């Protein structure tokens, strides 16, 4: 029924939901992300990436490496699944991807790159 859901990273380093469901009948799916706060990227940036979780920790790794004016994200990673843009206090972003490339039940990690919120801002995604 529903193909879409409203994300929130605040400035306290997390995300408003740890968890997402993608309905069986979803043939692509949206996520909006927001971030509500007052402080800006380079200090509370925040982006969406979603990976399988064997993935993650690499993901993270090159992410962080490749630096801000690349929204922590390793340029062309084909372990990104999908993924938004680095964005700051008062910012939005969204991306809508492929389910039918998601292998049923397999429990995805989505999370933010941006250094040293991985830790705390990560959660599951399967597909019903
Ligand atoms: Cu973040």
């Amino acid at each position: 029924a529903e193909c879409s859901v409203d994300i929130q990273g605040n400035d306290q380093m997390q995300f408003n939901t740890n968890a997402i469901t993608v309905d069986k009948s979803c043939k692509q799916f949206t996520v909006n992300l927001s971030h509500p706060g007052n402080l800006p990227k380079c200090v509370m940036g925040h982006n969406w990436v979603l990976s399988t979780a064997a993935d993650m920790q690499g993901v993270v790794t090159d992410g962080e490496a490749s630096g801000l004016d690349k929204d922590y994200l390793k340029p062309d990673d084909s372990r990104v699944i999908a993924h938004t843009k680095l964005i700051g206090s008062g910012e939005k972003d969204s991306v809508t991807f492929d389910v039918s490339k998601l292998k049923e039940g397999e429990q995805y990690m989505f999370f933010c790159t941006f250094p040293g919120h991985s830790a705390l801002m990560k959660g599951t995604l399967t597909l019903k």
